[PDB]
Protein backbone atom coordinates (compact mmCIF):
# COMPACT_ATOMS: atom_id res chain seq x y z
CA UNK A 1 0.00 0.00 0.00
CA UNK A 2 1.08 3.28 -0.96
CA UNK A 3 -1.94 5.81 -0.73
CA UNK A 4 -2.03 9.32 -1.74
CA UNK A 5 -4.04 12.34 -0.49
CA UNK A 6 -5.46 14.02 -3.37
CA UNK A 7 -8.61 11.78 -3.53
CA UNK A 8 -9.84 10.57 -0.31
CA UNK A 9 -8.69 7.32 1.27
CA UNK A 10 -11.32 5.21 0.25
CA UNK A 11 -10.85 1.15 0.40
CA UNK A 12 -13.22 -1.95 0.18
CA UNK A 13 -13.82 -3.64 2.78
CA UNK A 14 -15.36 -7.39 3.11
CA UNK A 15 -17.42 -8.04 6.21
CA UNK A 16 -20.76 -11.05 7.13
CA UNK A 17 -20.05 -12.19 3.70
CA UNK A 18 -20.48 -8.23 2.43
CA UNK A 19 -18.85 -6.01 0.34
CA UNK A 20 -18.47 -2.30 1.72
CA UNK A 21 -17.00 0.95 0.64
CA UNK A 22 -15.04 2.44 3.24
CA UNK A 23 -12.47 5.62 4.57
CA UNK A 24 -9.14 5.37 6.03
CA UNK A 25 -9.28 7.82 8.80
CA UNK A 26 -6.46 8.63 10.91
CA UNK A 27 -7.97 11.12 12.93
CA UNK A 28 -10.87 8.70 14.42
CA UNK A 29 -10.12 6.30 17.34
CA UNK A 30 -12.58 3.73 16.28
CA UNK A 31 -14.62 2.76 13.39
CA UNK A 32 -18.18 3.33 12.73
CA UNK A 33 -20.57 1.56 9.91
CA UNK A 34 -23.61 2.44 8.47
CA UNK A 35 -26.78 0.46 9.02
CA UNK A 36 -26.43 -3.48 9.04
CA UNK A 37 -27.62 -6.15 10.82
CA UNK A 38 -24.69 -8.63 12.40
CA UNK A 39 -24.63 -11.77 14.44
CA UNK A 40 -24.30 -11.82 18.63
CA UNK A 41 -25.10 -9.45 21.31
CA UNK A 42 -24.50 -5.88 21.69
CA UNK A 43 -23.82 -3.18 23.82
CA UNK A 44 -24.98 0.21 23.69
CA UNK A 45 -23.10 3.34 23.33
CA UNK A 46 -22.53 7.20 23.22
CA UNK A 47 -20.13 8.80 20.90
CA UNK A 48 -19.25 12.26 20.40
CA UNK A 49 -17.63 14.08 17.31
CA UNK A 50 -16.90 17.97 16.49
CA UNK A 51 -20.58 18.95 15.64
CA UNK A 52 -22.23 16.44 18.67
CA UNK A 53 -23.50 13.36 20.33
CA UNK A 54 -24.12 10.12 18.38
CA UNK A 55 -25.90 6.68 19.77
CA UNK A 56 -24.38 3.30 19.00
CA UNK A 57 -24.29 -0.75 18.73
CA UNK A 58 -21.16 -1.73 20.00
CA UNK A 59 -20.04 -5.06 18.30
CA UNK A 60 -16.98 -7.16 19.65
CA UNK A 61 -14.72 -9.94 18.08
CA UNK A 62 -15.51 -9.22 14.56
CA UNK A 63 -13.85 -10.84 11.12
CA UNK A 64 -13.08 -7.99 8.54
CA UNK A 65 -11.32 -7.84 5.81
CA UNK A 66 -9.21 -5.19 4.40
CA UNK A 67 -7.40 -4.66 1.05
CA UNK A 68 -6.71 -8.18 1.57
CA UNK A 69 -5.38 -7.90 5.13
CA UNK A 70 -7.25 -9.81 7.88
CA UNK A 71 -8.44 -8.31 11.09
CA UNK A 72 -10.53 -8.80 14.52
CA UNK A 73 -11.91 -6.89 16.05
CA UNK A 74 -14.48 -3.83 17.98
CA UNK A 75 -17.01 -2.17 15.16
CA UNK A 76 -19.48 0.35 15.83
CA UNK A 77 -22.80 0.71 14.21
CA UNK A 78 -24.67 3.81 13.75
CA UNK A 79 -25.83 7.16 11.69
CA UNK A 80 -22.14 7.93 10.05
CA UNK A 81 -22.11 9.66 6.70
CA UNK A 82 -19.46 7.19 5.34
CA UNK A 83 -18.22 4.22 6.25
CA UNK A 84 -14.98 5.07 8.72
CA UNK A 85 -11.97 2.67 9.41
CA UNK A 86 -10.38 4.23 12.94
CA UNK A 87 -6.99 3.21 14.90
CA UNK A 88 -8.47 0.29 16.46
CA UNK A 89 -7.87 -1.71 12.76
CA UNK A 90 -5.14 0.25 11.13
CA UNK A 91 -3.11 -0.56 13.37
CA UNK A 92 -3.69 -4.24 12.68
CA UNK A 93 -3.10 -4.00 9.70
CA UNK A 94 0.38 -2.51 9.39
CA UNK A 95 -0.69 1.46 8.58
CA UNK A 96 1.79 4.62 8.84
CA UNK A 97 1.41 8.38 8.15
CA UNK A 98 4.82 9.12 6.12
CA UNK A 99 6.86 12.89 5.37
CA UNK B 1 8.21 11.58 9.98
CA UNK B 2 7.36 7.90 10.31
CA UNK B 3 4.10 8.35 12.34
CA UNK B 4 2.52 5.34 13.75
CA UNK B 5 -0.80 4.95 15.06
CA UNK B 6 -0.55 3.50 18.44
CA UNK B 7 -1.92 6.54 19.75
CA UNK B 8 -3.20 10.11 18.26
CA UNK B 9 -1.04 11.65 15.39
CA UNK B 10 -0.53 14.97 17.42
CA UNK B 11 2.18 17.74 15.83
CA UNK B 12 3.37 20.86 16.42
CA UNK B 13 1.86 23.86 13.72
CA UNK B 14 2.72 27.61 13.82
CA UNK B 15 0.25 29.76 12.43
CA UNK B 16 1.04 34.44 13.25
CA UNK B 17 3.25 33.98 15.61
CA UNK B 18 1.11 31.51 17.40
CA UNK B 19 2.42 28.01 18.42
CA UNK B 20 -0.16 25.40 17.98
CA UNK B 21 -0.68 21.64 18.98
CA UNK B 22 -2.59 19.63 16.05
CA UNK B 23 -4.07 16.37 14.46
CA UNK B 24 -2.90 15.02 10.64
CA UNK B 25 -6.22 13.58 9.54
CA UNK B 26 -6.44 11.59 6.27
CA UNK B 27 -10.39 11.35 6.66
CA UNK B 28 -10.39 15.42 6.89
CA UNK B 29 -11.07 17.23 3.19
CA UNK B 30 -10.68 20.41 5.17
CA UNK B 31 -8.36 22.06 7.59
CA UNK B 32 -10.24 23.19 10.64
CA UNK B 33 -9.17 25.29 13.13
CA UNK B 34 -10.06 26.51 17.01
CA UNK B 35 -11.03 30.29 17.18
CA UNK B 36 -8.61 32.91 16.45
CA UNK B 37 -8.18 36.60 14.28
CA UNK B 38 -6.62 36.71 11.47
CA UNK B 39 -5.28 39.12 8.63
CA UNK B 40 -7.94 39.33 6.36
CA UNK B 41 -11.11 39.00 4.41
CA UNK B 42 -13.56 36.25 5.25
CA UNK B 43 -16.72 34.61 4.30
CA UNK B 44 -18.77 31.47 6.30
CA UNK B 45 -19.80 28.46 5.56
CA UNK B 46 -21.65 25.20 6.67
CA UNK B 47 -19.21 22.28 7.47
CA UNK B 48 -20.84 18.78 8.88
CA UNK B 49 -19.77 15.43 9.93
CA UNK B 50 -20.38 12.81 13.13
CA UNK B 51 -23.30 14.73 15.05
CA UNK B 52 -24.06 17.46 12.71
CA UNK B 53 -23.31 20.56 11.15
CA UNK B 54 -21.02 23.35 12.76
CA UNK B 55 -20.54 27.23 11.27
CA UNK B 56 -17.26 28.36 10.33
CA UNK B 57 -15.33 31.35 8.32
CA UNK B 58 -13.05 30.85 5.24
CA UNK B 59 -9.77 32.75 4.91
CA UNK B 60 -7.63 32.07 2.20
CA UNK B 61 -3.61 32.85 1.30
CA UNK B 62 -3.15 31.83 5.00
CA UNK B 63 0.67 30.17 5.10
CA UNK B 64 1.16 28.16 8.00
CA UNK B 65 4.08 26.14 9.65
CA UNK B 66 3.89 22.43 9.97
CA UNK B 67 6.31 20.48 11.59
CA UNK B 68 9.14 22.49 10.37
CA UNK B 69 6.96 22.45 6.53
CA UNK B 70 5.83 25.25 4.76
CA UNK B 71 2.43 25.37 3.64
CA UNK B 72 0.10 28.06 2.10
CA UNK B 73 -3.35 27.90 2.18
CA UNK B 74 -7.42 28.22 3.19
CA UNK B 75 -8.26 27.42 7.14
CA UNK B 76 -11.54 27.08 8.11
CA UNK B 77 -12.15 29.04 11.72
CA UNK B 78 -15.12 28.17 14.04
CA UNK B 79 -15.68 25.86 17.47
CA UNK B 80 -13.82 22.48 17.30
CA UNK B 81 -12.61 20.99 20.14
CA UNK B 82 -9.58 20.56 17.97
CA UNK B 83 -7.35 21.75 15.67
CA UNK B 84 -7.84 19.30 12.24
CA UNK B 85 -4.73 19.45 9.55
CA UNK B 86 -7.28 18.02 6.23
CA UNK B 87 -5.92 16.76 3.02
CA UNK B 88 -5.62 20.32 1.54
CA UNK B 89 -2.48 21.34 3.75
CA UNK B 90 -1.43 17.63 3.96
CA UNK B 91 -0.58 16.84 0.31
CA UNK B 92 1.73 20.21 0.37
CA UNK B 93 3.96 18.46 3.26
CA UNK B 94 4.73 15.22 1.28
CA UNK B 95 2.59 13.15 3.26
CA UNK B 96 1.56 9.98 2.00
CA UNK B 97 -0.30 6.06 3.38
CA UNK B 98 1.31 3.13 3.83
CA UNK B 99 0.82 -0.28 3.48
C1 LIG C 1 -15.84 8.72 14.75
C2 LIG C 1 -14.96 9.31 15.91
C3 LIG C 1 -15.76 10.02 17.02
C4 LIG C 1 -14.22 8.10 16.50
O1 LIG C 1 -13.95 10.18 15.41
C5 LIG C 1 -14.25 11.25 14.68
O2 LIG C 1 -15.37 11.62 14.49
N1 LIG C 1 -13.15 11.87 14.24
C6 LIG C 1 -13.06 13.18 13.60
C7 LIG C 1 -11.98 14.04 14.27
C8 LIG C 1 -12.09 14.06 15.77
C9 LIG C 1 -10.96 13.71 16.54
C10 LIG C 1 -11.05 13.67 17.94
C11 LIG C 1 -12.29 14.01 18.55
C12 LIG C 1 -13.42 14.37 17.78
C13 LIG C 1 -13.32 14.40 16.38
C14 LIG C 1 -12.87 13.06 12.06
O3 LIG C 1 -11.79 12.18 11.69
C15 LIG C 1 -14.19 12.59 11.41
N2 LIG C 1 -14.53 13.14 10.06
C16 LIG C 1 -13.36 13.14 9.15
C17 LIG C 1 -15.59 12.21 9.53
C18 LIG C 1 -16.16 12.51 8.15
C19 LIG C 1 -15.59 11.93 7.00
C20 LIG C 1 -16.06 12.30 5.71
C21 LIG C 1 -17.11 13.25 5.59
C22 LIG C 1 -17.77 13.72 6.74
C23 LIG C 1 -17.28 13.35 8.02
N3 LIG C 1 -14.90 14.51 10.28
C24 LIG C 1 -16.02 14.92 10.91
O4 LIG C 1 -16.88 14.13 11.32
C25 LIG C 1 -16.17 16.38 11.07
C26 LIG C 1 -17.41 16.88 11.55
C27 LIG C 1 -17.64 18.26 11.67
C28 LIG C 1 -16.61 19.13 11.28
C29 LIG C 1 -15.34 18.66 10.87
C30 LIG C 1 -15.11 17.28 10.77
Amino acid sequence: PQITLWKRPLVTIRIGGQLKEALLDTGADDTVLEEMNLPGKWKPKMIGGIGGFIKVRQYDQIPVEICGHKAIGTVLVGPTPVNIIGRNLLTQIGCTLNF
